[PDB]
C-alpha cells in the first residue's frame, strides 16, 4: 500500500540517526590540533546542520562564510563544503548566554 | 594522528554500505504498480548511483532527463530530484546485451 520512497526515506533516517551517534561517541572528549594555528581544543559536540558554506556573526554583526573566513585570515582553501562543524563549549558560558561556542572544521583538525 | 574528517568519511562509508545493502533486502523482489501507467514490475535492484536528474538515450540516440521525460510524457512533476532508481531486469537479455534495464521512480512506485 505505501509509496517506495517513503518507506526508503524511513530506513534513511534510522541509518543516518545511528551514523551521527556513532561518530558523536566516537570523538566527543578527544583534542584536536588546528595545522595553520597549532591550538588546542576538546570536542564537545558534532553540528550535524551547520556546513562551511555557512554563515557566522561577527562583533559588530558583519556576516562571513567559513569559506571567506578561512581563505582571507590563513589563506586556506577548504576543499569539502559539505562536512559538519566540531563544537568546543566553553566553561562559563551561561547564567540564571555569556560566552559562544567555538567552530572547527574536521578538515582542518588533527585527532590526539 | 589521523584528520578527523578522514575518520568520520571512513565511518559514512560503513553505514552508507549498510543503508542501501538494508534497503536492497526489503525491496528486491515485490512488485509495484505506477499511478500513472497503472502496469506492474519486479524490483530486481536498485540504481544508487543514478538520479531523475539523469539522462537516458532513446531509440535514435536522443537523450532525456527522467524530469523531461515524466513532464512531457505524463504531466508529472517529480519533487524528489535526488531519489535513486529501481532497476528490473529482463529474462532474455543477453547471450555468448539483447534487452535493456527497466527504470522506475520511488515516488511514483506503490509496494505490494
Amino acid at each position: 500500500n505505501d509509496c517506495v520512497l517513503d518507506v526508503m526515506h524511513a530506513i534513511y533516517q534510522q541509518n543516518k540517526e545511528h551514523f551521527q551517534d556513532e561518530c558523536t561517541k566516537l570523538l566527543v572528549g578527544n583534542i584536536v590540533i588546528t595545522r595553520y594555528n597549532n591550538r588546542t581544543y576538546r570536542i564537545d559536540d558534532v553540528d550535524w546542520n551547520k556546513t562551511p558554506k555557512d554563515s557566522f556573526t561577527m562583533s559588530d554583526g558583519k556576516e562571513i562564510t567559513f569559506l571567506e573566513y578561512y581563505s582571507k585570515n590563513y589563506g586556506i582553501t577548504v576543499k569539502e563544503e559539505d562536512q559538519p562543524l566540531l563544537i568546543h563549549r566553553p566553561s562559563e558560558r551561561q547564567d540564571n548566554l555569556l560566552k559562544g561556542e567555538i567552530l572547527l572544521l574536521p578538515e582542518l583538525s588533527f585527532m590526539t
